[PDB]
């Protein structure tokens, strides 16, 4: 089954030395969509990027790694996100990719898979994009997996992300947070003293990350844990993209799925999670199929 | 006497190895003052940039030259200006824009001021200019208006004529480029638009040639002075060196008289050239200058 990703795809400007800085692809949406086409699986990119360089540049790289770009429209009038790794810098201020809207979705099917993030739920248009991707996704018979990805420097008025927040666990089939989010939202010094936080919004599956300590699924059975290989960081850039990267690439192999499939998922998970740190761009330690064994073993 | 340029400072990206950009400086206001820092003069930068790397970045390159930069304010809700050539942009909002009239220094007696149009289009940022410059004559000092004319970036097109003649009406010495003067007047001609500025107030006019050097006006008439013979490859940051030869002329003294202005425009000329033969950054030191200025 296909996964479909929507949101935002970037050009990350990642230093070196004293006076330079490293072009790398990027986005939240775009790095997990390229995790998901090189492992393999069939993924396609829901949005907007102006008919610009970082526009095009960023397009190529989909088509290299085996994105889909039927549904990425390229406008003119628009501007391409860019920021610079310092910890984010963003630069361009309305983002090409909140431009997105409800008529640049895909005639959904079932069994396949939705991803989005509250980045994509930042600004109006895109807003709208999600929301409704997410209602006709679930119609169709198909799985959300909302990645609340809370990015409060962002936001305009942070007093609407509670609320976008819970109608997103609402339509979502799973949703995977942090743990540093959850106490930045349940208020909570102890992720652990709210971590049904989202379960308690609408989402019956959760998956906290944890860092190179793992994960921690949290269904009904009970909670399970998960851990994360030995790490040797370069860059931390992208690694809970790849992380739920190889969780869609898995969870995407079947038509449903349960805490059996949930759990290989959250192994590729952790597994992507770790390799992606090893490198300095977001998506540049991103595994291939035979690239993943020979770390996994 | 301190030269005080208030205005634009940014981070130019320009192309390099493999996917890789590295960090230029860049910026009128920024490269005229590294100009007269590095020619061993005393210079002041008035501006606001992000907290962001770039901000630092450049607040650094200001102090490895000398550029004083204690009202150089970095914000954190602001954001530095980013260009990726290869000139388009990407921040709108401009930090270097939100430069305030709270910003400004004291000035004393005998001090320049140094702005252009790029701090006049947008709104902090004008207020900042017109008003420093209102200071810095009530203080019995001098302003430096270089209309470096930039309709691309330029929101309405005609807040600039008013603009313009405004800041002719506070300025000490108008600098303006050849083009500078058709685009204003309208004229193919630039010669029949030589007084263009004199009318709008400004006593002292610098119309910058390029190659053919400069043409000076004032009120007892006008002189020619040629440029220096070199293998014309790379006009950037040219008009910017130009004028900060400019001021660390007029600076060396307290009222410039006609040897003084004589000499600065030979700087200008000069500090023009090293320009469009070398590689901004064209910038020479004291040392090189004069190396230059002889066989060169
Ligand atoms: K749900
Ligand atoms: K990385
Ligand atoms: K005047
Ligand atoms: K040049």
């Amino acid at each position: 089954n296909k996964v479909w990703v929507i949101g935002d795809a970037s050009v990350d400007l990642v230093p070196e030395k004293q006076n330079s800085y490293l072009k790398c692809p990027g986005g939240a949406s775009a790095n997990v969509g390229v995790c998901v086409a090189r492992l393999g699986g069939e993924c396609g990119f829901i949005g907007c990027l102006g008919d610009d360089d970082a526009g095009r540049f960023l397009r190529q790289v989909f088509q290299d790694n085996g994105v889909d770009v039927t549904f990425l429209r390229l406008d003119a009038d628009l501007t391409s996100a860019v920021l610079i790794v310092n910890s984010f810098t963003y630069l361009v201020h309305p983002g090409a990719d909140t431009y997105v809207s409800p008529q640049d979705l895909p005639p959904f099917r079932q069994y396949e898979w939705f991803y989005f993030s509250s980045i994509g739920l930042t600004d109006r248009p895109a807003r709208e994009a999600c929301l409704e991707g997410a209602r006709r996704m679930r119609e169709a018979g198909g799985y959300v997996l909302f990645d609340v990805n809370l990015r409060s420097k962002m936001w305009g008025n942070t007093d609407e992300i509670p609320e976008l927040i819970a109608r997103s666990a609402a339509l979502a089939s799973i949703c995977k947070v942090s743990a540093d989010e959850l106490c930045q939202l349940s208020g909570a010094s102890h992720w652990q003293d709210a971590r049904y936080y989202l379960r308690d919004l609408g989402c019956d599956t959760t998956i906290i990350s944890l860092g190179a300590d793992g994960a921690l699924l949290i269904t009904a059975e009970g909670e399970f844990h998960f851990p994360a290989p030995r790490v040797d960081v370069v860059d931390t850039t992208g690694a809970g993209d790849a992380f739920v990267g190889g969780l869609l690439f898995t969870l995407s192999r079947a038509n449903c799925w349960d805490h059996a499939l949930l759990a290989e998922a959250i192994s590729n998970a952790n597994a992507c999670g770790a390799m992606a740190v090893t490198a300095k761009g977001a998506m540049t330690a991103l595994p291939f199929p035979d690239q993943l064994n020979t770390f996994l073993s």
